[PDB]
Formats: structure tokens, sequence, C-alpha cells
């Protein structure tokens, strides 16, 4: 028979002897404030412990611990501190937790000090019962994975009061975040799949495209390649073109205002159902001001400071890290090479002979994702080492330093490529004339045939459906499983079947998960429509992938309380200002929409726009490639290649100044960074504008604690 | 002799029968709670009122009035609310008038609601004594218009404690504003002017104005007149360039830069001041929750609703008040057309034969100036009319509202015309081929013979001394003593010489003109340096002539308590955030540095840049005007004109396409645009990031409230 325990710890069954010395003083010097015993098996053991009625209520009354009462104001009963309980036993198990945890913390010999010296090695309340097993009798635990965490239930809300009450408020306020991030992307998913939908039907009747593949013009190219390559007619690259115009279209900019408004309600929103949440539960944000507990490593500093008697040494590794950054910006841009340098001279030494041309950039990216993968991993540990060594002198200091170096390390290595990919890949090559060569070795870089935003639309599909959606999660369950199955091969009362879970690590990599999924929703939506529903995707998945992780491996955590939901607001407040930019900039140097305006209403001379690809593809003397760069099997497919059309806005080689910058680009760029200041600064506006509409603070909870504060001190009067 | 009362009234002295019946029902209403008597002249009378200590203390607790106690942190004195007080009068003559107008706000029969009625006439404090006359005894006025409001004390801090505690804190917070405002002007001022002495040490070194006149190149120009006018020298209109290079150099860029982070670190200076003052002064701000009072009309208009049982009236007298601010805007801009057409055909019938060239535009901004002085009075006139008819609940939301509308009219019709002349001056011109004329009947705009930036600049310096630092301060000197005359034309005790002085209108007019002023100062900085030196001369005359209106005209304020400055933070943020992308446009479209950039890394040829006039302006063949529009005597100063010279970047009359726009204008149009996304996104990220590394909480002031909370409890307890 097992009754009702608190918190558990580990000491080593059997220097060391000072080692056993402080693991009896330390229990004994708590045991004038709670009481615990030993228990028994041969190879582990553990130290079990039990709190008293005598001195919870006092350590309760120490702190502000606001607890629900017998009186209700129309069905809703208030929250006093404490006056009388006529149960004794109303205290739930998460109650009880936090609070001889926090008696833990305030006995020093600091629980956190001696478990992270290694005097002992677990420190974990319990959890409540077993999780739909036989004979069970409905407890928390139960109910919870019956109701919460099941797959079944992927489409009903979740029981929200009851993971805060059996888990903590941070893990309530985590999982209601995500409630609140899905009930938002279900209207953006909807806005996505009607933009792409629209897209789908004007496909087959657009101008540009059409003529990009209408035959028996006999149109030429000119070869992207290296020095073995060949002209290819502009009409056999139309599937890259015709898939391009349903990624890009008038639409898809109305779908990027609607985002970057969606982004702004949505912080909005959540503010508004955090500051519901905060009134709903534990309602004061008053903590303690940098007492509670000092680090050890701290505190041998300060020692070691006044034996001898830094300050801008934070600043030092600051700096350092900025380093590291711009070193992890170059490493991801040169993985990106390697990796779309995967494949080279891939027709003389394999001989192929297939040559789709759509399965190499698929390998290329395949690879650059395995490469960030093992970066994201490799990053986090440094990140960790990089936070240890900039002592910080709380423990949440130590949190956030660590959060924000982790997210900025992850949100370089994995936008890097993307960024590359999207802005920088086609812009720096010359002209068929000349091209730039790094060491005077090879050509550095080209895009893609039909437009690189291609390229962009590919690597962001599977990066949304071969990382987020399929890789993510198959690590995330079997990291733990293989970890279960590597203590496997190398009735029982329910601390020891808890002991035999994996600990939990914390809140912040699933915030990151989902905050970089926000930064690939909200940041490259402009191009890529339908990014929301793989968004929703991802976390109808993924809520319930963190329900079953918490309620069947990790084992129990600490329920620590919190009102804010920490620097991820002020980290989602970051995305959304660069997301309106960032589109900014997709919409003018990547979308081809603005060379298509600056057409249509400069260029037309018909009405409509027609012949577009004709006014974009300049000309080109085949006669003028230099040194033997030339294609090394002029095959003339045709009857015989005289010019070759590249497109990039330059005079035609029968002009007096030839393969010159036209006044054509020009006229593009200076439209094209005008729509980059109108779209930003009125979408800006606009952002700020739904921003000060919606207000803060709910008027229905202001109403509420109005009523509550007045029937408190009519009913403290009295 | 006089005894100390605390407030007073005025009933007239003799329906007319009803309104002496509430007359004397409303002070029985009162009676019974405060004490009062009346008093005696032929034509004037009043009502005198005492508070007694029975009840002053009991109201005082009523709200959590937090006074000043005998024991004292390190020289620090803490602030209980109501313990012990040992000397029965220890209440400030403020504390009392204060809580005094709290009972007779309590009492409604409202006092405001019956004063409105007009039943009666007057609700002021009482001021003490004299300011510095014969035998006084050194009182609060005495001593605050000694040391405070005269003007020799202009260069010494302000007693700051001392206004509060006669005044009211929120008076005492408008000066405290006022003060940090002159303390941040000051470096802005030196960094001013040490770029204008930078420009006016490289002003006879630079290379294209003393090109522009270089004398001995006889290159002539284009007359930018309407029908009867001539051609002219370039090096004739040099004295404007040579001025121009002043307020545009690479300097002012770096003013620009540094005045956007000095309006930055100025709004998060005066967060952290204000913090440390609401410390000093009262803490708390928890105010009444809608229920201290609603307005007369408000309960009428529930009143009419209940009996015949609007809401999106507010909305729809929004969208009124927006076509008020559209029309406010046309008008402001036909306003300075008419000014500047105030000389309209000037050489013909007057025959001044003068032709100084510089007067007619000061005249016209004259003009222009007095018509907009007209339109600011009848545009608060109908902003307190618009939102009088907008019916808010409260009196805080119809001042906010009334602000907010007046302060959007204000800035309009006083920044459209600067609007007008450092933008849309010389854009819309045609090329001398053909022009643009309104209704087919005179040629609608031209820009000024040297640029019309210095038309921009002229217009900034003589609204910052001609609108700013003489007109607004004369009219505050004499509309107080125009209507102390016109009272006059048509020993005693204090509550008379009291009754006559001007009532307090308000904090809103100060706060308006100071913030229009920091508009002008921090939104038109990057073209026009030393602005700060305008408004460090303006508010150094300010202050003081505030203190002097306060102290020596206005009769005593009711000294409401607040914490925040009210709406005016928004408003500064609100231009601080236009005045990056406004100095972005000024920069890039009217200080001619984007195209004097562009030359030099584009069209150099030479390594530096030279003939860059020669670059710009362009040719046209004379023989081309139109319809006999062409100068009326063309007078051949020169030996005969055969091409004039106007600056459009267009192609020369020797080329294909003839009067076309060339590849020129649209590379320095696109570098322009480069520059404003350039300059708005990194001056923007600087501005964040110095919000970000100050603290908005004073760390000072968190110690103090801390070791101040610790030591009330541990007080309490005992
Ligand atoms: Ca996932
Ligand atoms: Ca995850
Ligand atoms: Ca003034
Ligand atoms: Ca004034």
């Amino acid at each position: 028979m097992d009754y009702h325990e608190d918190d558990k710890r580990f000491r080593r069954e059997e220097l060391c002897r000072e080692a056993e010395f402080l693991k009896l003083k330390m229990p004994t010097k708590k045991v004038y404030h709670i009481s615990e015993t030993r228990g028994l098996l041969k190879t582990i053991n553990s130290v079990l412990q039990k709190i008293t009625d005598p001195i919870q209520p006092k350590v309760a009354e120490h702190r502000p611990q606001t607890t629900k009462r017998l009186s209700y104001p129309f069905s809703r009963e208030k929250q006093h501190l404490f006056d009388l309980t006529d149960r004794d036993s109303f205290f739930d198990s998460k109650t009880r937790s936090t609070i001889v945890y926090e008696i833990l913390k305030r006995t020093t010999c600091g629980i956190t000090s001696l478990l992270a010296n290694g005097v002992y090695s677990a420190a974990y309340p319990l959890h409540d019962g077993d999780y739909e097993g036989d004979n069970v009798e409905f407890n928390d635990r139960k109910l919870l994975y019956e109701e919460w965490a099941s797959y079944g239930v992927f489409y009903k809300y979740q029981p929200i009061d009851l993971v805060r009450k059996y888990f903590g408020e941070k893990v309530g306020l985590y999982f209601a975040w995500l409630g609140a991030y899905t009930q938002m992307l279900i209207p953006a998913s909807i806005v996505g799949v009607i933009v792409f939908l629209y897209g789908c039907a004007t496909v087959d009747e657009n101008i540009p495209s059409m003529e990009m593949c209408d035959q028996r013009y006999n149109i030429t190219m000119c070869p992207l390649c290296d020095k073995t390559c060949s002209y290819w007619k502009m009409s056999s690259a139309c599937a890259t073109a015709r898939a391009s115009h349903l990624f890009d279209n008038p639409a898809t900019v109305f779908f990027s205002v609607f985002m970057a408004l969606w982004a702004a309600t949505f912080m909005e929103h959540w503010k508004r159902k955090q500051m519901r949440l905060n009134y709903r539960w534990d309602l004061t944000g008053f903590e303690e001001e940098e007492e509670a507990v000092k680090d050890h490593p701290r505190a041998e500093y300060e020692a070691r400071v006044l034996e001898k008697s830094p300050a801008y040494f934070t600043n030092l590794v600051s700096i350092i890290f900025m380093i590291a950054v711009t070193f992890a910006i170059v490493l991801g841009v040169i993985i990106y090479r390697i990796s779309t340098a995967a494949a080279l001279a891939m027709n003389s030494s394999p001989s192929v002979r297939s040559n789709i041309r759509v399965t190499v950039t698929a390998t290329a990216v395949i690879i650059n994702l395995v490469v960030i993968i093992l970066l994201d991993e490799v990053y986090g540990c440094i990140a960790r080492w990089l936070t240890k060594i900039e002592v910080p002198k709380t423990e949440k200091s130590f949190e956030e330093r660590l959060t924000f170096k982790a997210f900025l390390l992850k949100f370089v290595n994995s936008y890097t490529p993307i960024f590359y990919v999207a802005f920088f890949k086609g812009r720096f090559v010359g002209r068929p004339g000349d091209y730039v060569y790094i060491f005077r070795s090879f050509r550095m870089e080209e895009c893609a045939p039909g437009g690189c935003l291609m390229e962009l639309c590919i690597q962001l599909s599977i990066i949304m459906l071969g990382k987020q959606l399929i890789q993510n999660n198959l690590f995330e369950i079997g990291i733990p499983k293989m970890k279960k199955f590597i203590r496997y091969l190398k009735r029982k009362q329910r601390y020891e079947v808890d002991f035999n879970l994996e600990p939990f690590a914390g809140l912040t990599p699933e915030y990151m998960e989902m905050i970089i999924q926000f930064g690939f929703v909200t940041l490259f939506v402009a191009s890529f429509p339908l990014a929301p529903l793989f968004a929703l995707l991802n976390n109808i998945i993924e809520i319930r992938l963190d329900a079953k992780k918490f309620v069947t491996e990790l084992r129990r955590p600490v329920a620590i309380r919190a009102k804010d939901i920490g620097i991820w607001y002020n980290i989602l407040r970051g995305v959304g200002k660069l997301a309106v930019i960032i589109n900014a900039f997709v919409i003018s140097f990547t979308s081809d929409f603005i060379p298509r305006l600056v057409y249509l209403y400069m260029y037309s001379q018909n009405g409509t726009m027609h012949g577009f690809v004709n006014h974009t593809l300049s000309s080109f003397n085949v006669s003028d490639f230099q040194n033997g760069t030339a294609p090394n099997d002029p095959l003339d497919l045709g009857y015989e290649v005289q010019i070759c059309r590249y497109k990039d806005y330059r005079e035609p080689p029968w002009s007096e100044h030839k393969y010159d910058i036209s006044k054509d680009f020009w006229a593009v760029l200076a439209a094209r960074l005008a729509f980059v200041i109108v779209f930003q600064n009125l979408v800006m506006f606009m952002s700020d504008f739904v921003d000060w509409v919606i207000p803060d603070i709910p008027k229905d909870i202001s109403q509420q604690i109005h009523k509550e504060k007045v029937l408190m001190v009519e009913l403290f009067m009295r």
C-alpha cells in the first residue's frame, strides 16, 4: 500500500564520505520543517517526503498564495488568500508539490545547488495514477490522457483548466498559446487555400506564361550553365512558369497584406486571452525582487572578488556571440553552396542519362536540411555553454539570455538558405559577355530556368513538409523511445515507475520549434500561399503530440507559476516586425510582379500586356563568349543559334553601347523600391492601427475584476 | 482681517426664482458636510467656504490620500496614508482645496453641473498672498514668483517640488516636462550649431556651388515664369545655392540620424524622469473606474433612451471629423497657393521696379501665417464643438478626444504649407515643351531659382522666428492684458482680488504649442539644422512666460493629481514615428544629396565630382515653346539664346527621342528610393535599439521602492 507523498529525491546506494555527510546533513537541515522517509530496493533507492498541515499553510501564507473560497458572485467563486478551509486536504497535489519545492529551495546547505553538484540525482513530484490501465479510479492524469492527449480528440478544444491544475500555470499557458495559435491559423489557412484556388483558376488564362510556352515561335535562350551546356527553348521550361503563376498573382499581394494584418491581430488576440487567463487563474505578478536564490558559481565569484578586492565581460562575451552569429551566417550560406554543389559535373563521371533537372535541387536541399539539423544540435549546445560562461546572477536571467542566444542561432542557420535563395540567387551574376568567378576558378552562382522563385517555393514546401511535419515529429517521438530502449537494454511503486521516466528538460524547445514555425509562416508568406495550411497540419499534430509527451513519458514538472509567456512574446513581436519588410522585399525583388506592372503601365502600346517575355528577354551576339567558355556542344536543335536571349534588361548588341544597362532596368528597379516604400509603410501603419483599435485589456475582464474587488471589500468590512 | 478659507463660489446679486431656490438648496445640501458663509459688496458678491477637521480626514481616508510621516529611512521620509498628525493643520492649502473640491464634486443636486447650467459663475480656490508686494511674509506664491517665475532666473533650475506643492501634480508635471525638454535641447542645439559651422567652413571650398556661379562660362537657363519673363544666368543665382550648401552637406545627414536618436532618447529619458517624479510624489495610480461623475447631457440622453426603449454615431462623427481633416488639408494647400499668388503680375500694374525677388515669398508666407492663425482659432472652436457633439460619457474621455481632434487639426493646418514646399513644389511641372495648366488657364506651380529647398528653409526660419518666438509669445502676453483692459474700461480682500483674475482654461493649449514645436524640431531637421537652437530660445522664454502666466494672472487651479502626462506622450511617440520617414523623404526628394552621390559614384570620369551642374542641367531647343507662351521679351543679354538649360534629367534635343526621360532620371530616382529604404529601416532599428538599451523603470527608483516597502511592513508588524 502507498500513501500520499509530494516530492522525492535520489541518494546513490552503496570525497564520497563528505558526500554522504552532506547527504544526511541536508535532510536533517529540513527535518524541522518537513517529514521524510527512505525507500528500499536492491539497486535503486529513493528518499520519500511528506508535507504536514502544521507547516503547509504557514509557508503558504508566506507568499500571496491565492486559493478558492466558498462564496460566489454570479457562479464565479472568488479567491481570497487564507481564512478558512474546513477540509484540511483541499490543496491539490500540484500546490503541495510546488510548496514543498519552495521549502526545498529555501533550505540551502538551494536544493538545485547540491543537485547540480551531484550528491543527489533526482528531485521530482509524483504523477497521479496510471494512464488508462486496469481498475484505475479516474484521477486527473487518466482523465487528462483520455480527453486531452488522445489523437482521437484532435478536433475538440483542450481542457485548459484541467491541464493547469495538473501541470502548472506555465504548461497551461504554453498549451493555451498553442490553442490560440491553431485557432488563429484556421482562417489564414482558409484564405491561403482560396488564394491558391484563384491562382489555379487563372493559370490557364493569364498572358505571360501561355506565351512563355506558346509554341511555333522557335525562340531560344542562353545557357546558365558553367561550360558544358546547350541553348534551350524558353517554351521547354514553362512547367516552372505555369507553376510559378500559382505562387505569384495579384492575389498573393492581397494575402501578404492580410497576413501581416493577421500577425498583428494574433498578437493582440493572445494578449487579450493571456490577460483573461491571468485573471481566471492566479492574478498578482509581484514576484521576489532577485532575492530567492543566487547561483553557486555567482556566489563563489563574489567570494573571489571579495578576497581579491568582469562587469564588462558580459559585453565581451556578447560581441563574442555576435561574431559567432556572423560565423553561423557565413556557415549557413557556404553549407547551402556545398549542398547545391553536391552534384558537380554529374554528366561526365556517373553518366546518369536520366536528367529530370528537378531532382538535383531536391537532393541539394535535403543534404542542406541534414547539415543544418546537426548544426542546430551543436548550436544549442554551444549556446548553453556561452550562457553558462556569461555568468548571469539569477536563474531567470540565465534562461532568458540562453533563450535569446539559442533563438538567434537557430533563426540564423534555419533562415540563411531561404534568404540566399529568395534574394541573393541570381543578383550578382553578370551578363553572357562576362560573369564573376571566385579565385578565377569557376562561375559563382546561377539562378533557375524559369525563375528561382520556384527554387524558393520548393525549398519552403519541403522545409515545411520534410523538416517540420515529418522529421521534427518523428525525432520527437523516437528520441524518447530510443532513450528508453537504451535504458531497457542497458506492481512496482509509483515513486519508481515515475523514476523510470525521462526528466523534464524545459519548455524552451517546444516554444522554439513553434516560434521558428511562426517565422516560416509570417516571414515568407508573400511568394508562398497555403503555408498557414502546412502550419495548421503541423500544429494539429503538435498539440496532441506534446500532450502525449507530457502525460505519458515526461515525469511530472515542478509546476512553477508565471504570468507572462516570457521573452517569447517579444520574439513574436520582433518576427512580426521583420515580416513586413521581408514580405516587401520578396514581392519586389523575387515575385516578378513589379516588372509585370511596369510593363503594363509603361510599355503597353496595346492596352493589356502581351509580349512581356519578349520585352524582358534581351539579346546577345553569341560570338562574344570569352576564352572558350562557350557552350561546349552547340547542338543546333534549331537551324542555327545566332542570338541567345537572357533576361537582364540590357541593351541589344546592335546598339552603340552593347550589353549596357538599359533604361528599363533602372525603371523597374525604381518602381520596385517604390513598392517596397509604399507596402512597408502602409502595412506598418495598418499594423499599428489594428493594434490601436483592439484593446489590450479585455473589457469583460475589467468588469469582472471591478465587481470582484467591490465585493471583496464589501465582504471584508463585515 | 481675513481667516483661512479653501474654496469660493459666486451667486449673482439681485426661472430666476427656481434659480435662487437651487442656489440655496445646494449649499444646504452640502452644509451637513462643510461650513460656508457669504460676503458683501454692492455690485459683486461671493460665497466663502471653510473646511473642518471633523470632515477633512474623513474624506481624506475615503481615498488613498498618501501623506508624509515622522520616520525616515536615510533622510528620505516615508509616506503612509493616515495614522497620526499632532499638528492638525499640516495639510497644505492645495490639499485642502482639492479635498473640498472633491466634496463639492461628490454632492450633485456635481458642482460643475449647475456651474455649467449657469446658476453660479465661479468655483476657485484661494491664492496665498501677494507676489512681491509690501510687508508680505514670504508665502509660497511670493517665493515661487521670486525664484521661479522671474525672467532673471532663466538660467537656473526650477523649484519643482515648490510648484508641485503650490499648484498641483499636473502643473508640476507640465513644468518638469518642459525642464527636461530644454535640458535635452541643449546638446541638440550645440550639435546643430557645429553642423552649421562645418557648413560655413566648407561652403567656400565645395565644388557644385562655386561652379554654379563660376563666371566666364556664359551659360543660361530657361525661364520658370508664366509668360512674361526672360532667360537668366545660372551664375546670377548662386547666393541661393551658396546658402543652400549650409543647409545641405554630408553633415546634415549625420544630424538627422543624431536627431532621430535624440528624439528616441528624449522620450526614454522623460519616461525615466516621470517614473522618478511619480515615486517622489504620490505613487499609486488606482483611480476611480468611471464612477465619479457622468455628464448631465449623457444622463439625460440615457433618460431619453430609457423613455423611448447612437452607439455608432461616435464613428459617424469620427468619419465626419476625418472629412473635416481632409477639408483642412486642401484648405491649407489652397491657402498657401493664394498666399504665394498674392503678387500676381506685380510688374505691369504696380510697376514696383525694385525687384529683389526674395521679398515676394516672404510676404507670401507672412499672409499664409496670418490666415493659418485665424484658421487655428476657428479649428480649435470647431474641435470643441465636434467633441461636445460626440457626447463622451466621462469628462476625461471628452478631454482626450478633444485633444486628439484639436491636435490633428492644428498639425494639418500648421504643416500643409511646409509639406507642399518641401515635397510637392517642383514635382508635377512638365518640361519647357509643355507644362500643366489648371482649367487650361495658367501654369500651376513652379519651383525656385536655385532650388526651392531654400523656400523650405526660409519658411521654416520665419515660422520658427515669426510665429513661435515672436507672435505666439506676444499674443500670449497681450490677450490676458487686453482682456484685463477690456474689463478695466468696461485693501480689497483676497477672494475678490482673486476674482479680478482670469480663469484657468487648461493645460491643453500649452501642451499643444510645445508639441507643435516638437514636430517642427524633429520633423524637418534634416534640411534645416540649428532648429534645436530656435526651439531652445523659444523654450528658455516659454518656461518663465508660463510661470508668470500662472503665478501673476491665472487664478489658482484646482490642483488635480495625475500620474501620466496624458495622450501627449502617445502624440510624442507618433511624431517621433513620423520623423524618420519625413527626414528620409526630405533627404532624398529635397536635399539634392542623392543626385550628387549618384553623379560622384556613377558619372565621375575624373575621380571627384566636377561639372555636376552641367551633368544635371539638360537642354532645350528654344524654338519649341508652344502657342506663344515663349519669353515675352527675349532680351539677348548674351549674343543670342539658342538653347535654354532646365534641370530635369531629360534627353537633349539632338537625339532621336527629344525631351524624353533619360536613363539618369530613373537612376537617381532608384537611388533616392534606395536611400529612403536604407535610412528609414536603419534608423528605425537604431531607435528601437536605443529604446531597448535604456531601461524604462529607473534602477535607483526600484531600489528606493524596495527599501521603502521593506521598511513599511517592518514598521507595520511592530
Ligand atoms: Ca513539429
Ligand atoms: Ca515539438
Ligand atoms: Ca511659444
Ligand atoms: Ca505658450
